[PDB]
């Protein structure tokens, strides 16, 4: 028993990482294959931040501009494309660490391991969620650009987050593997502000029903409640709807607890509506949102990776 | 910016974890070099597990009773001996992914990362802290003996717990990799209880640090208090007491942000006797103290590891 904060192994994913530098930047990248994988403002300068036309920029490129290193190993780019916001460097040498890979792109709500890199080595691991918004409060600091996001199925890494931006609420920014930004925001250092935030309400639940796996039961009530009722107060506490699919997904944790989600739903109005009063559910005192009803179950059964 | 409870990243340690099975007992063995070190408690029955004496236990076994499954590499064991709580199985192979590594015994208060394993396979990393209570807050289920934590310093992976077994109150007992149980307990299925908690109040003032370094203020104030006057006051809310070499480990932090460590700790103390009020920290309603002054600031300066 217990619950924590949980990120997938993340060997997998450190033998892809590679530092790639190009002019006065240096930023990390992704080594799969032939192929590296970095944001394409590698190739701005200190003073095209502000308005950067890539597609000029990048035909003003040659190979030898990019310098790419792995470990103690220099690698020879052959070529380059862009990729909506990511650069592609075809490199000499496949990575023979290179893991059975896909790339996905994430759905709001979602959570996956950070691997914080710098200078191609990485710093630590992280859990994170997909916020609403479509930002993710990371750790990142300079230097952090092209650390990557993942899930890991079964022996597969699913990539779908790499690193691009802060923005001034201290809040990330960034890509999926094929360069296309979650959100509005685009590379160019220009204003853009994050946009209103809210819970994740399927989470919630979710964290609330390993809670009751792992013995916290006091939040607990007799009332149940409509799926439209409970909406009128999620939003008003500026909460996500929930849906009826929502519901179906929390299906296996209320089968497991006996417990039927518009039940914890009526729990979690209430928990709404007074607080905790001074108690703590899995050693927090404020409603946790970032364990998806998948990361219950795994942590919960003990699900591992070959 | 951002803080998050960071993990080392696990690849190190990943490559040194196997099955090791014997009679009806599975659980996870550490493959360094040609030795691979797991809980004596595997050579327990169901029933030997009330008052075993393991001398006698062992000196029944012949080295084919284990059972050492490396991926789909079965391991042939050619000796085996018991230091303290740890079996250490002579196997004919090397493991070639065997990191530069060490064992430490770590002091309550310390934190490292826990790989959670399962059959040989990893499941999760996380962040843990010896409690002062010589417990660990962790995320175990039947099957996660001989797990390890550990901490990364550059290219070295200092090993300080493996995993044994989990007290009523659903807390965490386990050893050093030289099998000395942190604390009081013994592994034999005898009433145990973890013992009075504190909280560790170096790490608090770290955290609190690092808010300061993240953009949160609004909990510091004018005042100074003196470490006599402090720690009348963490006795009182169970706080370890402040030495004077805290004081002095959080030096660095206190330059850093231009605070002296003793007015963070008039800021704590009003914490204490105030609560938050509806404020957070670094998105926590608690007073958190699960990070070092040493964790706080390989975070928020971006220290890496080869
Ligand atoms: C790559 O290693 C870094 C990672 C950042 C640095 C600190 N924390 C991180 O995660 N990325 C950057 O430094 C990028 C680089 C530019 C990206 C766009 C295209 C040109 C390169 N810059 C930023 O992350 C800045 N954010 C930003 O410009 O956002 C838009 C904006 C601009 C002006 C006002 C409001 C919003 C960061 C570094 O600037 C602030 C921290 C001041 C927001
Ligand atoms: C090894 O994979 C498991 C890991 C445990 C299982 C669930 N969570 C974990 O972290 N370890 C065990 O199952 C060990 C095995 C024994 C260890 C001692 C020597 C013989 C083998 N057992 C336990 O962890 C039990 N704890 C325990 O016995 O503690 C002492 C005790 C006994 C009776 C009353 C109070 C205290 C666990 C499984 O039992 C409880 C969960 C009921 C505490």
């Amino acid at each position: 028993s217990g619950f924590r904060k949980m990120a997938f192994p993340s060997g997998k994913v450190e033998g892809c990482m590679v530092q790639v530098t190009c002019g006065t930047t240096t930023l990390n990248g992704l080594w799969l294959d032939d192929v590296v994988y970095c944001p394409r403002h590698v190739i701005c300068t200190s003073e095209d931040m502000l308005n950067p036309n890539y597609e000029d920029l990048l035909i003003r490129k040659s190979n030898h501009n990019f310098l790419v290193q792995a470990g103690n190993v220099q690698l020879r780019v052959i070529g380059h494309s862009m990729q909506n916001c990511v650069l592609k460097l075809k490199v000499d040498t496949a990575n023979p660490k290179t893991p059975k890979y896909k790339f996905v792109r994430i759905q709001p709500g979602q959570t996956f391991s950070v691997l914080a890199c710098y200078n191609g080595s990485p710093s630590g691991v992280y859990q994170c969620a997909m916020r609403p918004n479509f930002t993710i409060k990371g750790s990142f600091l300079n230097g952090s650009c092209g650390s990557v996001g993942f899930n890991i199925d079964y022996d597969c890494v699913s990539f779908c987050y790499m690193h691009h931006m802060e923005l001034p609420t201290g809040v990330h920014a960034g890509t999926d593997l094929e360069g296309n930004f979650y959100g509005p925001f685009v590379d160019r250092q220009t204003a853009q502000a994050a946009g209103t935030d809210t819970t994740i309400t399927v989470n919630v639940l979710a964290w609330l029903y390993a809670a009751v796996i792992n013995g916290d039961r006091w939040f607990l009530n007799r009332f149940t409640t409509t799926l439209n009722d409970f909406n009128l107060v999620a939003m008003k506490y500026n909460y996500e709807p929930l849906t009826q699919d929502h519901v179906d997904i929390l299906g296996p944790l209320s089968a497991q607890t006996g417990i039927a989600v518009l039940d914890m739903c009526a729990s979690l109005k209430e928990l709404l509506q007074n607080g905790m009063n001074g108690r703590t559910i899995l050693g927090s005192a404020l409603l946790e949102d970032e364990f998806t009803p998948f990361d219950v179950v795994r942590q919960c059964s003990g699900v591992t990776f070959q």
